[PDB]
């Protein structure tokens, strides 16, 4: 296989990235991101703020932008996120109760029916649980509506896209730990009182030399519980500046997750955070730290690449 995109296809597997639909104009961006994968994901084009910015004033621009993307290159398109408590706009943090619920239910209505068919599948809840075990305890969906949410939410999208793929998502639950036990917990639960969950997505927000060694282990409880499960926002961050050492080590941690992944038959594909370091989001949450990426700002191939490749 000449291609990343080649190796994940004849493994059976998604190999997605996030877009930004404003970087397609840049020639090399555009290059990678046709030749590479065979799944796009918008990186914040489908969040709520960038959505319905204002109480029922949808905005699918640049959502559309990159369902036109996927569609015209023939790739998956993996929606993100219906309900997240991050980048929600003030507007419902303002709401309350009811008044709050209805606000909810009616963006994940809008949003999974203005796009039933396109996207195949959903990031319903996005970290939902706290690092340690419990829910999140500043979230404006469970304070203002308590555990019974997340339930509400992935019932309102089935009613709206009968045959999307329906996940929860969340970070630090790679592991078996107290996040992900309780994770385990709710689909569960879900499963066994028939709410509608369909797969669960790892987020693998890791760090270089620091890959779960039980990874496998906990994918394959989750995919035990007849729920498919999928590596979502792949990226294995180092301290800058990088070099040989550094590299190496973050190639071998790119092996492991895919790895990781190919040994659980129900492990949908892996989705990598962004194409070029450049661009990554990591400099900016996480000052000191970068380099996370398969390609370089000048996008040059890392040794991740062929690891990645090797994997598949």
């Amino acid at each position: 296989a000449t291609t990343l995109k080649e190796a994940a296809d004849g493994a059976g597997r998604d190999f997605g990235f996030a877009l930004d639909p404003n970087r397609l104009s840049e020639a090399q961006y555009k290059a990678i991101a046709d030749s590479e994968f065979n799944l796009v994901v918008a990186e914040n084009a489908m969040k709520w703020d960038a959505t319905e910015p204002s109480q029922n004033s949808f905005s699918f621009g640049a959502g559309d932008r990159v369902a036109s993307y996927a569609a015209d290159t023939g790739k998956e398109l993996y929606g993100h996120t219906l309900v997240w408590h991050s980048q929600l706009p003030d507007w419902a943090k303002n709401l309350n109760g009811s008044a709050f619920e209805s606000a909810m239910v009616n963006h994940v209505t809008k949003v999974a029916d203005h796009f039933e068919g396109k996207v195949a599948s959903w990031d319903v809840v996005n970290e939902a649980f706290a690092d340690g075990g419990g829910r999140r305890q500043d979230s404006a969906f469970q304070q203002k509506l308590g555990n019974g949410y997340i339930e509400t939410a992935f019932r309102a999208a089935r009613a709206a896209d009968p045959t999307a793929k329906l996940c929860i998502n969340d970070y630090n639950v790679e592991g078996i730990n107290a996040k992900s036990n309780s994770l385990y917990d709710l689909v569960k639960d879900f499963k066994a009182r028939g709410v509608p969950l369909d797969c669960v997505g790892f987020q693998s927000h890791l760090i270089v030399g620091q890959v779960p060694g039980d990874f496998r282990q906990n994918l394959q409880r989750f995919a035990d519980l007849g729920v498919d499960v999928r590596i979502t926002e792949l990226d294995i961050r180092m301290r800058t500046p990088s070099d040989a050492t550094k590299l190496a080590t973050q190639a071998a941690d790119y092996k492991k997750v895919v790895q990781a992944c190919m040994q659980v038959t129900r492990c949908q594909g892996v989705t990598v955070w962004g194409i070029t370091d450049k661009y990554s989001w990591v400099p900016d949450v996480f000052p000191g730290e970068g380099a996370a990426l398969v390609w370089d700002a000048s996008y040059a191939k890392k040794p991740a690449y062929a690891a990645v490749m090797e994997a598949f």
